[PDB]
């Protein structure tokens, strides 16, 4: 790689908080408002009334000075489990949900509509079981669940509440202020698992519509509405794209299996299926634009026995990139990555400049996510990435040795995960701001720390800055919202403990705007060899930018050239495997599954028996390729009517 | 209350361990053998083959010096989940279960029959899924479950392994070397919940017997065998006292409720039943000497929604004493204690000399146990008691303030939980040795520590001793086994971390034997007023001893006078409430349940319809009172045969 102190010392702002008990929370509120709220919270069970008092501080000068405003919430306290209830980014809505320290017949909330500058008190006609839920369509609409399983809505932002149903088990918002929720009759929700009923409301609670029966669970994802249904006993999954008017059971090749949705968009659906026997690993399947017909996409996917957590991450810094973790035939764990939205996975390339090279399964990079947390491994954070920071991925990774599993390191990718480099030794808390101009990490240890590690050139070069002469036990790291933000907030405590917050500003470090000479063009990776598809991602070609090495300048432009997307010709990577086909390890072409050979491929689609005839290729939902490779397929109707639905 | 340093500094033995990875475990092996093992373990998923090496140190001088014996276990490693497998106290058996560092087709064990002084290496014909399991009747027999759900046994202390059944979900030893397990057929055990089968072997695996069908789960306790059965769907609990030859369904007063067993011994059985509605509280029922006929004992019993953990605790330091935590009418958590084996519960007396006196529910002592851990409160250890140390109880407690909940304190009872006293500020790890003569505790914090707190007068006076000028981060505290043990072991590390263990010996502190002038007589508490039953516990009267205040002497005698138990006359406290009756709050007499008044009390006992007629009193199983109060009851047979069994 290859003065910076005075730039940060003049912009390091400290503030000490005295006599704080319990857990300490800190949240910037909105973009470029200077509002930071610090909140004391306490771990108290939900059905218990306890005596306690939450301290509440508000800054309006970007972490310089804080004003105690606890008088606003006198005689109340905030559960850690709840915390704050911030709304959308530019909505200025902030709710604080609390309980009356003496106890009351109802909860008490503090609603702000001006980025926490002025609050009004409103007492609740119930005890809230779960936090407030904003409608994504309308910040003024709110709902939450009572401790008596009652569903409460407000049309005027928590001022006037109305109870709309009394037997509710779960409730989640939908598009256009539609609310879905399960209900029952006999006893408890835990008792009537498999006999619930799924309802829908288009009128905030005026009218209802029962969309389903014999329900075990439900959930949302992208343009899909999911519901697990029990026929008696066995359990099967159904999907609807029309907010529950019409359903169809999901169709898989190859009983008594357990299902799990991994993600979903406006395009497709990732579903994981445990291998019979509950062996510890399963199979991922991918759906079409309707989310009905599923095909094998990745074998031997690890999941935690208790919980089902998986290393599956949606890499936000590159479209159509997902990384997960799988079990090799030698029973060594491997990180897999797809660049074509689950069309074809590839082993994660070992990191350059780290020649481990003994055993072959050894020295492979494993990236740590939700499975690795679940196995109680020393991983402070999941893989982090921001949409604005194209190509930048930061995560925790390990070599094939049990010593490196106990002490993971921080790796950085600049190309959506194609190439990796160990950048920090040992675990760290990281965050991304400035649209990727600034990368800040902070060591995670049992000893007090006082070292900020940051990076201005997309993680390629790092530098350390001691922000205080008094090391503090680390507690939290918050970044200011905004694409061009340069303000962070670190808080912790000393040793009766004394909390303290430092607001560091990178204004004087990044004062010069970057010119075109500080950027360097680079294309995304394409699994298909040759230049003819170099940079093609689901049929679109886009050129990218990147900060040079040791670049210390403020970016004002987006990393996409925004010239024009040129359409690429269709190739293998632009197609998923069809129903009954899969791609074997390291392989590029799809082949029929062994157990289905010589048998007629049949499935059931919206109460119809359908016969499939393919070359084994299905266009990727969302792929925009044209011309080139064009594998055919046909879906003809049959005679039988079949039964593809277990609800009405 | 009202020199001690030289007595401990000369007896503090430090040993430094260099270059250790992973978790560190430390254990004494046997009574007065001076064998201490130290083991390195690693957090690796069970299904993964990883490369690793577990370090292993033996001391045979009670902690003074340790010999690295890792070469005994070269090229293997031990999982943290497995740790050691120590047999019975005086058996001398030690197993070390490990996996081959490269991966293998079996595990590999290291067996020792001589208090860990010599080990033999044996390879397993299977990957162990669960740790080894000794038979309580014969320490030579072991058994274990393989990763392929294979049940394996050994009649010759893990030397020769034999697979006796291949579809085993769970298996558990029994009296006289009998083995219980569950089997299935279709798919996984997770898929055959409610369709399992319960089997039994008296011949270590030669002969089998299917004792129950349609099984959900099962367990052992005291002289009872339990088994949750599914009817279709609904779930009911069955009990058998004859190792599974004849069963009966449990009989409760007052559908689709969730059952749980709390404890059970050679006399009676404690059951918890979630209130319909999964409201976060339930109701405790006790049985008779046959484990069938249940009767309300404590209402509004708190349980954790996810997992069902409760605060129930068996004060093994006093016969007939148990403590748990209930939800008052004021939604405040309260500790409730019984001194008559669940016959009549009483609020836990607030501590003296701590005149908190604001609110009535406030200043109530809440004792933290399993429910409080489930709720993730800052509680390092549960209540601790030793049957050798009569009356001694130590645990973690709180006032009704949310601040005090966050930082619990440690309280002490010398009278079996009748009276309590705040003795230490803040959470601590604590432990008991010398049969109550020495009580040691260690601060629980983020900062490294170097201070031991100990007490030589059964918790009444305390004293600190700084055992090292090099503070260390705390990890573990172990005592030497024995009735008169005086050696402890403290281990932790500095900051690449460096582990270190200190063996402190209280020989020079307790050199003078206690005479009779150092003891003071005291009787146990009896709920019934008056002296005529003062000291009566389930019909037996026994006088107790106690060390005076500020007593620093070595006890050589047991705290029970062992004169002779005099039988007490029967009173209320010596009777449980009958079927359909209960004792209300603060109340002494049993009354019929409201919903059963005017209705004929009927239940079903071993396929018989039985009609009950009582005054509402049932002799306590194990109560030895004679004469005095004698409430009658009658159980007459009827005409109907009824159906009290779902397993054939
Ligand atoms: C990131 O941090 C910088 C601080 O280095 C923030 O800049 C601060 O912006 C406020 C806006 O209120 C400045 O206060 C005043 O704004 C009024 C607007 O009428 C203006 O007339 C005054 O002259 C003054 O600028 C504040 O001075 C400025 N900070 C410093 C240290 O000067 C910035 O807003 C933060 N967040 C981002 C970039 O979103
Ligand atoms: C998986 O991650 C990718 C990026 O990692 C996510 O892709 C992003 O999806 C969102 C919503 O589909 C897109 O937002 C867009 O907002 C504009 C605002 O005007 C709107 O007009 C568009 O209709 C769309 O909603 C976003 O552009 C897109 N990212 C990129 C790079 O294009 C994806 O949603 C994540 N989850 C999946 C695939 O389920
Ligand atoms: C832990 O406590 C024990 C007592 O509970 C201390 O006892 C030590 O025991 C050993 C024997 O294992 C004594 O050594 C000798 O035993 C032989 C017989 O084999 C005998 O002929 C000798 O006369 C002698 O007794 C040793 O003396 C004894 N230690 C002391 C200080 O007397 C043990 O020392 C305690 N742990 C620590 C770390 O001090
Ligand atoms: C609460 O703790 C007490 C501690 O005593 C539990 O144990 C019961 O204790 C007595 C005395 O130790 C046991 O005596 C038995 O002695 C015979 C021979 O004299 C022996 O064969 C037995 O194996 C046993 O040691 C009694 O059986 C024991 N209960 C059990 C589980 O065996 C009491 O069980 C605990 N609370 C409950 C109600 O579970
Ligand atoms: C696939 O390629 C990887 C290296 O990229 C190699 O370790 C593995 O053995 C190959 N597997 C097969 C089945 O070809
Ligand atoms: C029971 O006694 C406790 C104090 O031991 C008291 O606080 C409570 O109000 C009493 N309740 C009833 C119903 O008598």
């Amino acid at each position: 790689c290859g003065d910076f102190i005075a730039k940060l010392t003049n912009n390091t702002h400290q503030h000490v908080f005295d006599d704080l008990s319990g857990s300490v929370s800190l949240s910037w509120v909105g973009d470029s408002t200077g509002v930071i709220l610090v909140l004391t919270t306490f771990q108290v069970p939900l059905v218990i009334v306890s005596f306690g008092q939450s301290k509440l501080y508000r800054s309006e000068d970007y972490g310089k000075n804080f004003k105690d405003i606890t008088n606003l919430i006198n005689n109340t306290f905030i559960r850690t489990e709840f915390g704050m209830a911030i709304g959308p980014e530019n909505s200025g809505k902030v709710i604080l949900t609390a309980e009356v320290s003496g106890g009351s017949r109802g909860g008490r909330v503090f609603r702000s509509s001006d980025f926490a500058k002025n609050f009004v008190q409103t007492d609740l006609p119930f005890h809230p079981l779960t936090q407030m839920m904003y409608s994504p369509q309308n910040s003024d609409y709110l709902l939450a669940l009572s401790t008596e399983n009652g569903l409460w809505v407000s049309k005027n932002f928590g001022e006037k509440w109305e109870e709309i149903h009394k037997a509710v088990c779960l409730a989640k918002w939908g598009p256009n202020n539609i609310i879905f929720f399960t209900t029952h009759v006999n006893g408890s929700c835990k008792a009537d698992l498999g006999a619930l009923e799924l309802w829908r409301t288009s009128d905030l609670g005026k009218t209802f519509k029962t969309i389903g029966v014999k329900i075990y669970s439900f959930g949302l994802g992208g343009r899909f509405l999911f519901a697990s249904v029990m026929a008696d006993t066995t359990r099967r999954i159904h999907v609807s794209t029309d907010q529950g008017d019409t359903w169809s059971m999901a169709q898989l090749p190859s009983q008594e299996q357990f299902y799990s949705i991994l993600a979903a968009n406006e395009d497709m659906v990732f579903m994981h299926v445990d291998e019979p026997g509950d062996t510890g690993f399963g199979t991922i399947f991918t759906s079409d634009d309707r989310g009905i017909v599923y095909s094998k996409s990745l074998d031997r996917h690890l999941y935690t026995t208790t919980g089902g957590e998986t290393d599956f991450t949606n890499v936000t810094s590159l479209r159509g990139v997902y990384i997960t973790s799988t079990l090799s035939e030698d029973n060594s764990i491997q990180s897999m990555i797809t660049f074509d939205q689950g069309g074809r996975w590839e082993h994660l390339r070992k990191p350059e400049n780290s020649k481990c090279d003994k055993n072959k399964n050894e020295c492979s990079l494993h990236i740590h996510a939700s499975y690795s947390i679940s196995q109680k491994l020393n991983v402070p954070m999941a893989p982090l990435s921001e949409p604005n920071a194209v190509g930048i991925v930061i995560a925790h990774g390990s070599v094939g040795d049990a010593i490196s599993v106990m002490v993971p390191d921080v790796y950085i990718s600049d190309d959506g995960g194609y190439s990796w480099a160990k950048m920090l030794e040992g675990p760290h808390y990281y965050t991304i701001l400035d649209s990727g101009g600034i990368i800040v990490a902070i060591e995670h240890s049992n000893r007090p720390i006082n070292v900020i590690k940051f990076s201005t050139d997309e993680g390629q070069c790092w530098q350390s800055y001691v922000f205080t002469q008094e090391p503090i036990y680390f507690t939290g790291l918050a970044s200011e919202p905004g694409a061009r933000s340069m303000n962070i907030s670190i808080w912790g405590f000393t040793e009766t403990r004394q909390w303290v917050s430092y607001t560091v500003d990178f204004k004087d470090i990044l004062e010069r705007n970057c010119e075109e000479d500080d950027y360097t063009t680079w294309l995304a990776h394409s699994t298909d060899p040759g230049d003819y598809k170099d940079g093609c991602i689901l049929g679109y070609k886009e050129q990218f930018l990147r900060l040079r090495k040791s670049s210390v300048c403020q970016n004002g432009r987006d990393y996409v050239v925004a010239k024009q997307p040129s359409v690429c010709p269709c190739s293998l990577e632009d197609f998923l495997c069809d129903f009954g086909y899969f791609r074997p390890e390291n392989a590029s072409e799809c082949v029929e599954q062994p157990e289905l050979k010589g048998h007629e491929l049949e499935f059931c689609l919206y109460g119809k028996e359908e016969h499939l005839t393919t070359n084994g290729y299905r266009k990727i939902p969302g792929d925009k390729c044209q011309g080139g490779m064009n594998p055919a397929r046909e879906v003809k109707d049959l005679k039988k009517k079949c039964t593809s639905n277990f609800l009405n």
